[PDB]
């Protein structure tokens, strides 16, 4: 189709608030992850996975969870 419109609009705290919840319900290694929170946030998978990727790029964590330096 010629005709065009505008494309997926901006993330609000509604998205940014649910996405979390949908996370839950789609955790990792499930099929379709990010097929079914976007289904669920209303956004599309790359729109989702692609937010989600910040949020857990730039977090607050032990620089490196190790258990010791040396064992013996």
């Amino acid at each position: 189709g010629s005709s065009g419109s505008s494309g997926a609009p901006e993330w609000t705290e509604e998205d940014l608030s649910q996405l979390t919840r949908s996370m839950v319900k789609f955790p990792g290694g499930t099929p379709g992850r990010w097929e079914k929170i976007a289904h669920e946030l209303g956004r599309s998978v790359t729109d989702v996975t692609t937010k989600a990727k910040q949020l857990k790029d730039s977090v607050t964590c032990s620089p490196g969870m190790v258990s010791g330096p040396s064992s013996g």
